[PDB]
């Protein structure tokens, strides 16, 4: 096996995703080192982003056997392309938000859920806002009501779906109104540059007001005017090591015409996305190294179960590379093991790394 | 046209949902000629429910030629099935809670309960309370909640009873008692509604100075013998009047029926047995409203529901658009929807527990919000 | 003499009586031959279990050529068996109340329970109680009980419970309630205590700081859910030990049977069934007895249980003596009765309620009244 | 019919009230006013009074058909007696304690209970004891400790059965220790000499100690012991009457010979027996004035019902005549009503009227 055909699944809003994929790609089709299989993708972007088309393109892309898909998925989609994957036996990596037992899912996403409650248990939180979104699901939200209702908390949950600048105004006011200090923001990016440039304009972005950005790309996001008027946040790539080295001195050349968005550093979702190529990658050496020819269908056939899906499935589920998300590892309900991020907060300098947040250690800080 | 093929779509645990859709079919079919159609309906009861059996089914029934498609779903198959029915302009109607973020061809039969739930929080004064929730009807109770406690500074402390055994409803119900803690919000799944209820008896939990709200529709489908004898203050909301000629007669119907044929009929329907044979009612009138339109009907189509692209049906703008602009009178009420799909111009009674048993305190309505009887 | 002839009576609802009855006759028949000898019993079920009805049953039987009659007895009953059974030399065998105030040719399987119950209370320090109680098994507990409070100074407030209903039970503990008495002693029919128990939780009683006392044989013979999730104080006496080889392989069979054949073999054996297992399995020694004591049995008589004058049995001081010099094993353990008919070197176990659940804490016997383990 | 045969069961130490009966018996038969029936009895005495006794008489007594029987019975007999009445179809004159539903029983005897809770309520008693005995049924007890436990009262019941001299010195000695000052005593007649006699000589016959002698023969005891050392009792006949007026200058006719126990004026036992002959002869008038010919077995036979068993069960229920206890009448439960009962307390001068007690009127008592 050669060529080896595999399925892309993209949602709108994702230009930068789908280059660093392509990317991905490439490097590994020119990569010679010890079969030589070349990853063609079958990529069906998807604008609706609805669950018909996810669908559509699931069931056009099993036609033609890949054997895996890369996907990307919401809220809306998440319930249809994870069931169809668990029922066709087909494995589905995606560094979308992780779902709260799975079958068939490797989730690159790290879930933020126990990094954001030891950062809240460090900082003694008793009273904040909750200027969430549904876009990523309700795993952040209901452990912080959770956690709230077992511990005491008065946290005000503030839904700012479907807002506009007035809603953004009024809210500010209400705000404002109830002399609320401590805000925990959770939305997609687009709408933290909006409630960011909001609040630097109604006049919050000074150092008394603490900000908490519930988020992987802490420096995916530009906050330079809050040097000049205490913002912490999660980062979950390291610019500090030698793999991200390579992937910045190649990520220069701007080929904006066939790579758009390269003009930027790549964002956290990018990583994640890189980080994929490289499990499938790996996970098919090892099931050429076990001498295992991966071979065969269509869609609402009843089930057309996968005899080398198991088997294959399994091998996804203990992979255990150092990519950009260091040890990338899964246990065996798909989610990420053995994982670490790093807490910055914001100085006079810039940003600054107070410490870092595993799975083993809980969050450990940096102290002279 | 004599034969109307209607889909229909059942999950699990909905034995008494399925009869009711039966029964009322069949008082449609078996019924005087009001000049003149019958409905063939094309049912399929999945027990797993996960999305992929419901896009399988749906698929079947796309194939099969309904018109109209009647459909159960939970937060896991509410997205597949709405979108589906949305994309090959095939309407839906549902009993199943609403799926508000706008919507287009697909009916919520059950009416919007947060803003019921609201009225009586306000009403009784409340500020810190201990709201019990479960994720299978969606999150919307829950997101409202939360939004008015922010906007009014309630301390209200929510916890999911998701995957909890009865030894787990011990040890919350134990540890809500040492925080000091009397009220208390349940808005859950019937199944884990008796469970909850089940655990507060044996630890001791129903005696008067306890105040526990039901966030459904079925108040009096459930029993409370020992919340009667216990005292404490129990508040639910009843959609299904019992004291009009419609359900009296349904009720009579009910009762001689066999048991064997319609499992569920040796107890009273529930809200959802009502919400059902309402949507049944909406759906023939309906078909008689586009009788009387001049609009006929015809699949004209195969069974390539993932035909690439998608071919909707010509005739489903005016079919939603019908189905929208039917006012009639169920066991709900006046079942009357506007342009979203959600139900409007709707009355719900409100019952307070005594000693005497469950007797109405006063009413809800969409104009009026809460109207007590004083 | 293969055949012997036995007579049975049994009142109303003691199914399970009639069962472990022919269960033990039945394992007696179906024996290894121990080197000898068959029992055919005659058993009448009467369910008015009057007087005129007993005496009925009980000249048939004399009129069968019994040897010796199991009998079952309540306060209505009680005189005419015990002076019928007395005057005409044919011991009866009960596991009933005991009769105490003297008697003759019959042999209380039963233990007394007013020593137990005593020493109970005497280790809790008991001042003010309420002690509900019935007069289906004779007064001589409610005798002993205000005795001793004379004796001792206690304001016990004794409460018959004599033909109520659900709601009377409910209006006797708000009464209580209102009174502030936590403290009760529950003595009463197994009926009458299952319905007093539900009252209780419905009620909600059933919480931390109530003491219940239930003065029967057959604490484990029930079940007491509610009160191990609510917490309180329930301290109860078992007779039948479930940790001995005897119990053990009776379960075992007692499992393996026919629950057409044999009703209440659904559930385990009650402290009455034990009882009567063990009353076939004394009858069965005694005549081993007798075979050994080269007596030899017959009726010798015809059916005029009325003859005037009487014509007692002239074999029957001997059999009335045979049947107290037995000392055998059984289900209650330590079966051996005195001259008087009783009951003596029986022990008894204590069981108080927990978390856990029913854990023993102690034992009871003649000799060194309530020994508890510390 | 003119010779009409009867039934009559007698117990141990009925002597008076055997002699009461055949004097009654006499003079109905001398008695020709206005059919001409005799009533003989077929009596029969019975001396252990057990139940195997009963069934034997009665049983003898049903084979010669008396369409009746005039009973007394204890505690140990009545639940044999009474049973065999009911299934037998033949009613049950007995002027022992009542039964606390019944059928073809007539109790003569006046339940005691509602008196006796009057009288304590009257004199707010609160704190006594309750000598007392099983041998007329439990039917006192269980009321004064029901209305203890109603009433909070600090009583102290003290069974008195198998007592000798060193039993009620023993007991008096703890009485005495814990210092009762009020007495309630509930005994056969035999004991109450017995128990006062005991009072006498340890030295409690004061004024100071109040005694309740809860029975309907307070004057047909001897308390002259007590005048000279507070008493309170009931008494069911009163002596004022020109009918016992009549039956006491009958009963001076001592023919002790063949009317053993005439030397005293009769007790209250004999009082209730010579009304119950009374009754019966007047249902017998009632009977024949319906010009219904009562006629017809044996015992254990299954039930051989009487057909005018139950008319003439009624007829006896439905009686109301002015006897020595007042106006004799029975409800439909075989009980006593529209009855009236004397209460009098002990004085300098001897026995004297309070007040008196009826069913309706409850206790009123005579005041200036």
């Amino acid at each position: 096996p050669s060529s080896v055909q595999i399925g892309g699944l993209f949602i709108r809003n994702t230009d930068q995703e789908y280059t660093a994929f392509r990317l991905a790609i490439f490097l590994h089709n020119t990569s010679p080192n010890a079969a030589p299989f070349n990853l063609v993708p079958h990529v069906d972007n998807i604008e609706t982003a609805n669950s018909f088309a996810v669908t559509n393109a699931f069931c056009s892309q099993y036609s033609r056997g890949v054997f895996a898909i890369f996907g990307l998925y919401d809220k809306r989609s998440v319930h249809t392309l994870t069931s169809f994957c668990s029922a066709l036996h087909i494995s589905l990596i995606t560094p979308s938000f992780p779902t709260e037992e799975s079958q068939f899912v490797l989730q690159l996403r790290p879930s933020l859920r126990g990094a954001l409650l030891s950062l809240l248990d460090h900082y003694e939180w008793n009273c904040f806002v909750f200027l969430y979104d549904t876009d990523r699901g309700y795993s952040i939200l209901q452990a912080i009501m959770e956690k709230a209702g077992q511990n005491g908390w008065h946290v005000s949950a503030i839904c700012v779906e479907n807002f506009n600048d007035v809603s953004y105004r009024q809210l500010l006011e209400e705000l404002d109104r109830r002399q609320e200090k401590k805000f925990v923001i959770d939305c997609e990016i687009e709408r933290l540059q909006n409630i960011l440039e909001q609040i630097v304009s109604v006049g919050k972005h000074v150092k008394g007001y603490h900000y908490i950005i519930a988020n992987l790309g802490f420096k995916d996001i530009s906050l330079e005017r809050f040097i000049h008027g205490n913002v912490t946040g999660f980062q979950l790539v390291d610019f500090n090591t030698p793999m991200v080295t390579k992937l910045m001195d190649r990520w220069k050349k701007l080929d904006q015409r066939e790579y758009p968005g390269s003009e930027t550093p790549p964002k956290y979702t990018s990583a994640l996305t890189y980080d994929g190529v490289l499990v499938m990658a790996e996970t098919f050496r090892s099931l050429r190294r076990q001498k295992i020819d991966i071979s065969r269908g269509d869609c609402l056939a009843p089930a057309a179960p996968w005899g080398q899906g198991i088997d294959m499935e399994r091998t996804l589920k203990q992979v255990r590379i150092q990519g950009l998300t260091g040890n990338v590892q899964f246990d065996h309900y798909g989610r990420r093991v053995n994982y670490t991020m790093d807490v910055f907060e914001l100085k006079s300098t810039g940003p600054r790394k107070v410490g870092y947040w595993n799975d083993m250690d809980k969050l450990v800080l940096i102290q002279d």
